[PDB]
């Protein structure tokens, strides 16, 4: 134990890396926002979401 980050980022960076769109780099880009910013951790997916569904890396 330490901080909230963890578990805040457990919930973010597994909603993160569901996602099937991003680039590695992108979803990792989102485990890099959860520690730059855990609280923004939950609006991370929804960046990511957004992130998934804006890029669409086919």
């Amino acid at each position: 134990v330490d901080n909230k980050f963890n578990k805040e980022r457990v919930i973010a960076i597994g909603e993160i890396m569901r996602l099937p769109n991003l680039n590695s780099l992108q979803v990792v880009a989102f485990i890099n926002s959860l520690r730059d910013d855990p609280s923004q951790s939950a609006n991370l997916l929804a960046e990511a979401k957004k992130l998934n569904d804006a890029q669409a890396p086919k």
